[PDB]
């Protein structure tokens, strides 16, 4: 089997991308953020405390004939941005893009923190890192990818994220029309539970490529590209009005600049980020300062290839028993 689904940015800055998923029988359709940096499928539900629910769509397990309470199990997750949720667990049928798994754990939120209440576009998360990071206790639960691989025509999914535009998640096949040249695969370490890998170096604009190892994770669930302090200072030293601003938390630059490109290495291949991608947007509507898309990971402790970098490429998540990551230009 395969599945294919359109993914769309939640806003005009491509802050994050939602993809409809159908849970339950008959299907209730909720728009989830597919997050390669975490391993829980959780949703807003009829369980959720009501004054924490805003305009999201809720899962109502009492309405689905295939839902079953997983007795005893609870969950509690907090993410890199500070936000957090917890609750209890059902198993149900969940389909994405045509592809259906029965008995997927769907984690039902009792409580969500502020940032989730405040974002009306996102009805919960679907985690696609490795299932060792799943928060359900006492027995951790598989991600939708892990439950799907038995039936997939190949044990992969693709991410094809758009710049200010819709794109695609595919499961179980690689669409040869969606990229150009050939895919280069690199090894993944799953020792910390992420799709973690080491990039072979970087170039800024049209200067030299510097071979230096950057160990990072490919994370559809993080908006920006977070890289070590000195590589990030090397990029913005090429943008004449850029400075680091403690007030806004990052490098800003005049929205009128043309930014140089940024290249990252994958084995012997190179992925080029166009500079307009790194112009994240204006720090407020109307302002003449813009927010950069490459910022220092010193404060987070790990380098993150977020959607800035991933939407410049077609990305293969190869979930074979030794997993790899594939990059192609598109
Ligand atoms: C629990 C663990 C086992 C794994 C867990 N992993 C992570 O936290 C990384 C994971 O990818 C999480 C997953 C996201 C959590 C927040 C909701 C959206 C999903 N990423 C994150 O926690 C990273 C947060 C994102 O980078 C936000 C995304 C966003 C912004 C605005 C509006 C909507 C969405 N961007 C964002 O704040 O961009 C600005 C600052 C330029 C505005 C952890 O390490 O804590």
């Amino acid at each position: 089997s395969t599945g294919s689904a359109t993914t769309t940015p939640i806003d005009s800055l491509d802050d994050a991308y939602i993809t409809p998923v159908q849970i339950g029988t008959p299907a209730q359709t909720l728009n989830l953020d597919f997050d390669t940096g975490s391993s829980d499928l959780w949703v807003f539900s009829s369980e959720t405390t009501a004054s924490e629910v805003d305009g999201q769509t809720i899962y109502t397990p009492s309405k689905s004939t295939t839902a079953k309470l997983l007795s005893g199990a609870t969950w509690s997750i907090s993410y890199g941005d500070g936000s957090s949720s917890s609750g209890d667990v059902y198993t149900d049928t969940v389909s994405v893009g045509g592809l259906t798994v029965t008995g997927q754990a769907v984690e039902s939120a009792k409580k969500v923190s502020s940032s989730f209440t405040e974002d009306s576009t996102i009805d919960g998360l679907l985690g696609l890192a490795f299932s060792t990071l799943n928060t359900v206790s006492p027995t951790q639960q598989k991600t939708f990818f892990d439950n799907a691989k038995a039936s997939l025509d190949s044990p992969v999914f693709t991410a094809d994220l758009g710049y200010h535009a819709p794109g695609t998640y595919n499961f179980g096949f690689i669409d040869t029309t969606a990229y150009t040249g050939s895919i280069t695969y690199t090894a993944v370490s799953t020792k910390q539970g992420f799709w973690e890998w080491t990039s072979t170096g970087y170039a800024v604009g049209s200067g030299t490529f510097k071979s230096t190892s950057i160990d990072g994770i490919a994370d559809t669930g993080t908006t920006l590209l977070y890289l070590p302090a000195t590589v990030v200072s090397a990029y913005w030293a090429q943008v004449s009005g850029a400075k680091s601003s403690s007030s806004v938390g990052g490098y800003v630059f005049p929205c009128s600049a043309t930014l140089p490109s940024f290249t990252f290495g994958v084995g012997s291949a190179r992925i080029v980020i166009p500079g307009d991608y790194i112009d994240f947007g204006p720090i407020s509507t109307g302002s003449s300062s813009c927010f950069g898309g490459i910022q220092s990971s010193a404060g987070i402790g790990i380098n993150i290839f977020g959607d800035v970098a991933l939407k410049a490429a077609f990305v293969v998540f190869n979930g074979a028993t030794t997993p790899t990551l594939g990059f192609a230009s598109k």
